[PDB]
């Protein structure tokens, strides 16, 4: 698409069936997204935030699919006040910043 | 331009006659920059930050220079770790998220 920044970028993510709205946020480096259970291996993690250090859960290898595009990349599940796509995957789908 | 996300998409912004480096956060909504002397007249704010709220100077009207492009909004100045360029001003030089 081509999204412009008047309002908050937000977008429709499907993950496990489960169907989500996230942000798309050149500024985070990875994908945090509310808790839900993703089938898989975690492994610990610990994320900072307003007020501290939260612990949340990485998924390696997830397919997700944002604004129908399919991508495979790590998110971190976890008490996050907002889903966050960030980099690691706005990168698969070949997102751009233009002007 | 076009700017990919394969690394943290860092720009050169002219502000003040001083030249810095920015990141383009579509997930920010305010500017954030590092404390200079902006000549002007300012109101307190205060905003969150890992650890807790931090104060910053809050500078309306201002005139920034993002990737030669000229752009006028407010930026807040404080002991920010990162410079970051927000939707409030990614909107006037016409930033749009294309994939």
């Amino acid at each position: 698409p081509q999204i412009t920044l008047w309002q908050r970028p937000l977008v429709t993510i499907k993950i496990g069936g489960q169907l989500k709205e996230a942000l798309l946020d050149t500024g985070a480096d990875d994908t945090v997204l509310e808790e839900m259970s993703l089938p898989g291996r975690w492994k610990p993690k610990m994320i900072g935030g307003i007020g501290g250090f939260i612990k949340v859960r990485q998924y390696d290898q997830i397919l997700i699919e944002i604004c129908g595009h399919k991508a495979i990349g790590t998110v971190l599940v976890g008490p996050t006040p907002v889903n966050i796509i960030g980099r690691n995957l706005l990168t698969q789908i070949g997102c751009t910043l233009n002007f």
